[PDB]
């Protein structure tokens, strides 16, 4: 909806979300040129303006941590540590599959496996708010249109809480949510 790089709004903590609609520019030039590389004070955030770039920038700006570089977003679910940028300390990161008895929390990484709408890249978003039966998430490269005034999330997902288990339902019908990740030993 909005041209590539357009500010669409902000996620909690004042983290910018940009349109990543690269349907008007050279694809090869898109993956090779350094102008598509996002940084914050020499710290590499990711590729403009993919889902991984946003997730890493959000953690960096709000928690002072980052997860390692990955080729595909679904690979984040296999990571087991976060790195504290200020001193390079390593912190444990745990993965909780969808339907887990461990409830997600605000600020948690939500990972999608490759499949359906997220073909072979999968996806990653940040869970921003938890409610009775829904969670609000913030993400890049899904919504490319400006967000409503005061709205600091991109999508709302239904959350089913049954028999002590938490299951998130995506807005898409052909996708697969791997689960969420929280900083813990
Ligand atoms: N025409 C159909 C378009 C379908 C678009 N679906 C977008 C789904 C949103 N998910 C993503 O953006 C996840 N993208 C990715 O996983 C891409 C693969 S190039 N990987 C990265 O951005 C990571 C690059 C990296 N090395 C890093 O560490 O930051």
């Amino acid at each position: 909806d909005a041209p590539f790089g357009t500010l669409l709004g902000y996620a909690p903590g004042g983290v910018a979300i940009y349109s990543s609609d690269y349907s008007s520019l050279d694809p090869q030039e898109y993956e090779d040129d350094a102008v598509f590389r996002s940084y914050i004070d020499d710290e590499y955030m990711g590729h403009k303006w993919q889902a991984v770039e946003f997730a890493r920038r959000f953690l960096f700006l709000n928690y002072g941590v980052v997860f390692t570089d990955v080729g595909m977003a679904w690979e984040i679910f296999s990571l087991r540590f976060l790195r504290e940028v200020v001193n390079d300390n390593i912190l444990p990161l745990q993965a909780f599959p969808n339907g887990s008895p461990r409830a997600p929390v605000a600020g948690a990484l939500l990972i999608w496996d490759k499949g359906g709408e997220f073909k072979d890249t999968g996806h990653v978003a940040i869970i921003t708010q938890l409610h009775g039966n829904k969670v609000r998430i913030a993400e890049q490269n899904v919504i490319h249109s400006p967000l409503p005034q005061g709205q600091q999330w991109t999508r709302e997902l239904e959350m089913v809480v049954e028999n002590g288990c938490y299951t998130l339902k995506d807005t898409f019908d052909d996708t697969t949510i791997l689960g969420w990740m929280i900083q813990t030993e």
